[PDB]
């Protein structure tokens, strides 16, 4: 139907914000701590303590086949990188000290992203 194409083409404009968004969130990471899922090789207990991890390249994945139908579950997805580096790693580390970096200067972004979101439509 003519509907389905324009609500694909609204899926495939969401995408394509998103897509500028991840990159802006990615820049404030420039240690590449949150680039790719924290290996099961070298934390081989990780599914014990973290039971949703999540990475940039994992959202990266499913941006790429439109899978965000929404600006609220991308950002489900980059909380719960911030949230899983909190509770994994103590706060002295420089893990956990790049997560609240992350998070703070995300926010400026996400606030910003979200007056487009609903002001675009």
């Amino acid at each position: 139907s003519m509907e389905q194409v324009a609500m694909e083409l609204r899926l495939t404009e969401l995408t394509r914000l998103l897509r500028s968004v991840l990159d802006q969130l990615q820049d404030k990471d420039p240690a590449r701590i949150f680039a790719q899922p924290v290996s099961l090789k070298e934390v081989p207990d990780y599914l014990d303590h973290i039971k949703h991890p999540m990475d940039f390249a994992t959202m990266r994945k499913r941006l790429e086949a439109q899978g965000y139908k929404n600006l609220h579950e991308f950002e489900e997805d980059f909380d719960l990188i911030i949230d899983n580096c909190m509770k994994y790693n103590a706060r002295d580390t420089v893990f956990y000290r790049a997560a609240v970096r992350l998070r703070d200067q995300g926010g400026v972004v996400l606030r910003q992203a979200r007056r487009e979101v609903d002001s675009i439509g």
